[PDB]
This record gives structure tokens, sequence and C-alpha cells, in this order.
């Protein structure tokens, strides 16, 4: 009944978002629509929640976690169930799929949730493909003279390509409508795939904010009574 949305920053064409429990890169403005995009309701009264592995967690800096103006959502299979408070802005859980089913849950939510935003990482993002009903990517490439950033974790573009479709038309609409773009969206082509978006660069980068979302499905069954 809420979105239940991932948003990652990733470099084509492999998708590696990470490298030895960090970033590939510093980007601020990549940042800054991360930030907004998780922030930013379009109902005033409700908040969105962040949803994130331990190891992620860990390399957030402490001056910066719990992440601000968001529910926060640490999961650990050392944790004790299924969605615990344990500080303020912070709710621990051992297990991403169950702490989903519990936050879905309007009694418990008293429906002032907006989104759920799963941030990663690599883990995390491999169990999500069945439960995200959208994704943003951030998708992010090399300028001519930039040398390809070191990566050790990466987006599973396979499956992504399998589930979800590439929606970016539409990704301005879905977007909490007080945020501001200052790209307009541009298909380009790069290393022979179709690159659609709102482009920025920053550093030595290009970056496309794009959307992907569920493909149609057939109807095979609905459960009766
Ligand atoms: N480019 C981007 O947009 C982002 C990139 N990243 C990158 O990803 C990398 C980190 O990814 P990765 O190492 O895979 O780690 P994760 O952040 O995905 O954390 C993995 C941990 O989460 C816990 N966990 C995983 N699945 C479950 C589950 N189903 N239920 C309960 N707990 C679970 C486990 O914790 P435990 O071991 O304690 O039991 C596990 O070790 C870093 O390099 C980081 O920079 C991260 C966020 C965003
Ligand atoms: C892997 O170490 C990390 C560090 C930070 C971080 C770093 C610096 C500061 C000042 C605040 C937070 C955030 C993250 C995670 C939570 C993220 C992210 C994410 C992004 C930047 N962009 C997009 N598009 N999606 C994301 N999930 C990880």
């Amino acid at each position: 009944k809420v979105p239940v949305v991932g948003i990652v920053a990733a470099l084509l064409p492999e998708m590696g978002i990470g490298f030895q429990g960090n970033l590939p890169w510093r980007l601020a403005k990549e940042m800054k629509y991360f930030r907004e995009v998780t922030t930013l309701t379009n109902d005033n009264s409700k908040q969105n929640v962040v949803i994130m592995g331990r190891k992620t967690w860990e390399s957030i800096p402490q001056k910066f976690r719990p992440l601000p103006k968001r529910i926060n959502v640490v999961v650990s299979r050392s944790f004790d169930g299924e969605l615990r408070k344990v500080e303020d802005g912070i709710y621990h859980s051992n297990s991403l799929r169950n702490c989903l089913t519990a936050l879905q849950s309007s009694l418990a939510n008293e429906n002032k949730i907006e989104r759920i935003y799963i941030i990663g990482g690599g883990e995390i993002y491999r169990q999500s493909m069945d439960l995200a009903d959208h994704w943003l990517i951030t998708k992010i490439m090399p300028l001519p003279e930039t040398t390809i950033p070191q990566m050790d974790t990466f987006l599973q573009k396979q499956e992504l390509e399998q589930r979800f479709y590439d929606n970016s038309d539409k990704l301005v609409d879905f977007l909490p409508s007080s945020i501001q773009l200052e790209g307009r969206l541009t298909s380009q082509e790069w290393n022979g795939e179709l690159v659609k978006g709102l482009p920025v660069q920053e550093k030595g980068y290009q970056f496309y904010f794009t959307l992907y979302t569920k493909k149609l499905e057939h109807h095979h069954h609905h459960h009766h009574h």
C-alpha cells in the first residue's frame, strides 16, 4: 500500500556502486538529490522511511546519522526481531522482508509514512529486486578524460532489466513536487546503451537521474477463499 522504492547511484556499464565499504565518488549534487528525494514528501504530515543494511549504516559519517527528517531502519541478522525502536530516529530489524510487512501495517504506521526508500547496500539491493515497486537509479558515466574508479560492489543489472522497464519519462512526475531539477529530459547513447533521464555534470562525471518501474504482469492466479 505504501510504495517501496530502491534508490542508488551506479556507474555504467557495470552498475558499480561501492568499493571497500565506501562510495567510489564524492558528488555533492548527486548526494543533494538523494537527500531531497528521501526527505521530501507531498504530504507535510508524513515522513519517508530509509532502510539500509548494517554495513551501509556503519559507513555513513557519525555526524550525519541517523539521516535527518526520515525514519531510519538498520537491518542486521544479529538484531532482535522484526522492527524495534532503539534510539530516537533509529529502528533495528533482523529481517528486510518482515521489516517491510511491519512498516506497511496501517495500525503501526497510522498512514503517516509516504514512501519507503531502500538505500543500500549491495546485499540489501540484491534482495530488493523482488520487493521494490520502483528504482531511482542515478546512472553515472566517467567523462572522456576521467579515470574509471575501482569498484567491488554492483547492482544486479540483469535482474533489474528483467523485472523493470526504464520509466524515466515519468521521473519528474514521480518525484515529490517541491524538488527542483536543473536538467531537461535527455536520451543519449553511451557504450551501446540508451541512457534516458535528467543530466548533471560534476567533477569528472556526467550522471542521469532515471526511474525504473515494474513491468506489467500477466494474471496467472488471484488467491480466493
Ligand atoms: N552507490 C550507492 O547508491 C550506495 C552504495 N553502497 C555501497 O555498498 C557497499 C555495502 O554493501 P554490502 O557490503 O553488500 O552491505 P549492506 O549495506 O547491504 O549490509 C549487509 C548487511 O546487512 C544485513 N542484512 C543483509 N540482509 C539482511 C536481511 N535479509 N535481514 C537482516 N539483515 C540483513 C547483514 O548484517 P549483519 O552482517 O550485521 O548480520 C549484512 O551483512 C559499500 O561499498 C557502500 O559504499 C551503499 C549504499 C548506497
Ligand atoms: C557508503 O557510505 C555512505 C555514506 C553516506 C554519506 C556520506 C557523506 C555524508 C555527508 C552523508 C552520508 C551515505 C550513504 C548511503 C546511505 C547512500 C546513498 C545514496 C546516494 C548518495 N545516492 C543515491 N542516488 N542513492 C543512495 N542510496 C553511504
